[PDB]
């Protein structure tokens, strides 16, 4: 059981406070607003976003994968 | 049978024309650097994102998923 947390955070500040809270429960950062890591939480992972981002103007999306999905991703570049 | 592609594009030029052409091949937006739509395509979708992005310095994800993994995904403000 995998996940992925993608975001879409205006302040700049913000953005990296979410980056920085992210890796402290553990998971990985794959792109610059993108995170994947293990099932574990839930509910404090979506606590935490809650908290750091403006939920009027920001965008964050959980989305649950299985392992063999997340495996067969393709990733183009660096 | 669902796809994200999520990315991270440096050229602000180069962001939008991928955004035009994901929206083309019919994806749908859904935050300011994914997309998501369904499977249909797919070696034309990985040539697409090639010749947009700059292979050494950008990178995406393209992500199978599963209708439901899709679905229970939470989605966190505006
Ligand atoms: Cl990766
Ligand atoms: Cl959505
Ligand atoms: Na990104
Ligand atoms: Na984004």
């Amino acid at each position: 059981m995998k996940l992925l947390v993608v975001y879409d955070v205006s302040d700049d500040s913000k953005r990296n406070k979410l980056a920085n809270n992210l890796k402290k429960l553990g998971l990985e950062r794959i792109q610059r607003s993108a995170f994947e890591g293990d099932m574990d939480r839930m509910k404090d992972l979506v606590r935490v976003v809650k908290l750091i981002v403006d939920t009027n103007t920001d965008i964050v999306h959980i989305i649950p994968l299985g392992i063999r999905d997340w495996e067969r991703r393709i990733v183009i570049g660096r």
